[PDB]
């Protein structure tokens, strides 16, 4: 229906290579690949990739998850079922393991600009939240300085997914359902309207929740929205958002990626990515990783997308896409939109 993104492979392991990819991290020019052997490769993205540095025995076991906080110049790694903080550039350990992170399931990182209530000065605040059984551990950086106190919230069930709704609220997903946690006040709220609980952040403080084939739309406060359920045939393995589209990753056996409209819920695009098992997000594209290939998703310019929709006769979809987009991303959103509306009538 639409060529929203173009898929090109930037990293390829060979079929009989003993190493497999477990997670990646892309920041600027660089892509950091964590392997099942504990090694950590660093790639430079050219304009496909050049292997700059391999750190074997970075962690004595597989690297499950990677993140960074740029203010503190810190690399967060989930390995040996614990969490470790390394220097982003020398990769020497700052704190490995991080205290109380033993048997951690995962973590979620955010960093936002917040104003001091007393002085009203913009300050960069960083949040790292780790899931350890039914416990939620919260570290924070104030001006890249890690605070000496760790906040802990105890839940009623084990945490299976963690997605930051905003700078102060975190959506946590368990088996029974989803909850909203206020990291500042430690207050938990129930969300009202083996399958993994999926959650991704949309635009304008909106979030999409998915369990099996059921879906729900909420806001940054965690209140339900009057929206239809997304009509996809099978439950997605993962979900994500790349402005302005919703992305759904089907199980690795199918090896497909769905690009859907958050407004009309129609299937804009389907991409065949064999073995694709995870999505990686930060108007620039995202990444999709298999156990051997890392593809970079390049978004087509939105003017050509709307022209393609108009040429196909999908007028209502072009109107919805145009309404969603910011005006600076189009040559002339106003006149293009009025034109498409006059083509409809």
């Amino acid at each position: 229906m639409l060529s929203a993104f173009t898929a090109r492979p930037i990293i390829e392991l060979k079929p009989r290579d003993k190493s497999r990819i477990e997670c990646i991290l892309a920041y600027g020019d660089r892509v950091l690949v964590g392997l099942n052997t504990g090694s950590l490769r660093v790639y430079r993205v050219n304009d496909p990739t050049d292997l700059l540095r391999e750190i074997e025995r970075f962690s004595p076991r597989a690297i499950e998850q990677l993140a960074i906080i740029k203010e503190a110049n810190t690399l967060v790694s989930l390995s040996n079922y614990c969490v470790s903080l390394h220097d982003l550039h020398t990769f020497e350990p700052i704190a490995s393991p991080l205290p109380r992170t033993k048997n951690a399931s995962g973590f979620a990182v955010t960093s936002n600009i917040v104003k001091d209530p007393a002085t009203g000065i913009p300050e960069i605040i960083s949040r790292l939240a780790v899931s350890v059984k039914r416990r939620l551990l919260l570290w924070s950086w104030h001006e890249s300085e890690l605070e000496e106190e760790v906040k802990e919230v105890v839940l009623t069930e084990s945490i299976r997914s963690m997605t930051w709704a905003c700078a102060t609220r975190l959506v946590c997903g368990m088996n029974s359902g989803f909850v909203v946690v206020d990291v500042e006040t430690g207050t938990v709220e129930d969300i009202l309207g083996m399958p993994k609980p999926l959650c991704t952040k949309l635009a304008d403080g909106q979030l999409l929740l998915a369990k099996d084939v059921n879906t729900l739309f909420i806001d940054d406060t965690g209140k339900a929205l009057e929206k239809r359920q997304i009509p996809w045939q099978a439950a997605p393995d993962g979900i994500g958002y790349s402005y302005p589209y919703i992305l759904a990753l089907q199980p690795p056996a199918k090896g497909c990626l769905e690009v859907r409209n958050p407004d009309t819920l129609s299937l804009l695009q389907t991409l065949s990515l064999p073995g694709a098992a995870a999505l990686h997000f930060p108007g620039k594209g995202f990444h999709v990783l298999s156990d051997r290939v890392v593809w970079k998703m390049d978004a087509t310019d939105y003017d050509s997308q709307v022209e393609e929709l108009v040429r196909g006769g999908k007028l209502d979809e072009a109107i919805s896409v145009l309404t969603m987009l910011e005006d600076a991303l189009l040559k002339n959103k106003t006149e293009t939109l009025r034109e498409v509306k006059m083509q409809k009538a």
